[PDB]
């Protein structure tokens, strides 16, 4: 298995390291049909979101993406900071496939 | 993919987004049967539900209701500000569609 | 839908408010069989039950019950002043049927 | 239903109460298959388990155990005080039935 | 059962105690697919890994490799010191067993 987020990230097409270290600027989640997701900002600009459940996903990936949410949430409230996010680019915003934290 | 939650909100009918920059002032929430929901206020008197889960949800919704009374408590008990809420204005109280947290 | 728990509590036969404005003194879980239920106090010694769930309860109040022991336990841990209970009365102890929570 | 932990403890067999009135000192949680199980300990060395769900547990109590662990979890990190455990004692270490926390 | 984290690794082939009595350095979680998994690290350079679910697994480690992960997010938000783990030392990084934490 990767020892890290850069090396599992690599292990992907159409993906790429962002490295933030910093906290989440704003959180926002929906509940609306068809727009099930979350959406995070941080202070630079940069906009990221975990996507809604969908048939590029395996079952594998469902209980992940749940708890993506959750640590999301989390991070925003208690001003964690984050340290990268592995993303897929070729969604707008660029969609969260992993997150590391540290410091 | 909208990037916030001003721009998913424009993507459905009965919407409107409010604007609170402000901490929950209330947060109720209900097991008693056909009203299994949440309500939360705000100082300004404002007052929002989350719905009990019917028919004018679809499947992918439901967890996502039960994971928005989850970011509402732990909102309100955290002190967490609301930037902005996404409502159905054809419900009173109007009914919680998505929620920015900022400062 | 209820602006308020008062309103809600008021569509349902045997129950009444309490009012409190103060924080949970002891918080009780157990998983015993037919006994898998949570008991609450205040200080001046009322006691309040999430009841096991049964026959009287229907299908969407199971998460419900789940949720109110799961707020419960986290208003206790944080000393969160809990408003009102909105109880049955022909249970002992009183069984909650919702709670709100404001400072 | 019961008012307190010392009375519910007192309708099972193979039970007693162990009144700590402190702090969980350590706290050990496994996913080893068949030991899927919590451990606590106090400072006084007094150890308990949540037991693995076997064939002596009904249904209605799976999701109380999943809940035991997860309240001694932020029972643990939150320092909160454990007043008292109803625990089975034909189990080794005793077996955790119910918790009670109090300041 | 056994009494700590020591014993219970000892009945598990393949397996061996770290003690870190320290906090979690940092903290990765993914979602992509085939890589549903946790990585933590300590400031001494050592990794974990909390395995992706698979054939190895009995059904009851299921909910028990969702509670590790919840686990460790959570120590790690907190700064909780970690006292041991049990892990599989024929995977690499080291998969986590067990954890502990104490002081
Ligand atoms: N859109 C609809 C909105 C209006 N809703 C729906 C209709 N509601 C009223 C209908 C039922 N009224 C009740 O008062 C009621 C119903 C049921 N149900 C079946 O049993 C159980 C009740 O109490 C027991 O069950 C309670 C738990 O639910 C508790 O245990 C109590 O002690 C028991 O006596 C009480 C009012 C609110």
């Amino acid at each position: 298995t990767p020892q890290n987020i850069t090396d599992l990230c690599a292990e992907y097409h159409n993906t790429q390291i962002h490295t933030l270290n910093d906290k989440i600027f704003s959180y926002t989640e929906s509940l609306a049909g068809k727009r099930e997701m979350a959406i995070i900002t941080f202070k630079n600009g940069a906009t990221f979101q975990v996507e809604v459940p969908g048939s590029q996903h395996i079952d594998s990936q469902k209980k992940a993406i749940e708890r993506m949410k959750d640590t999301l949430r989390i991070a925003y409230l208690t001003e964690a900071k984050v340290e990268k996010l592995c993303v897929w680019n070729n969604k707008t915003p660029h969609a969260i496939a992993a997150i590391s934290m540290a410091n």
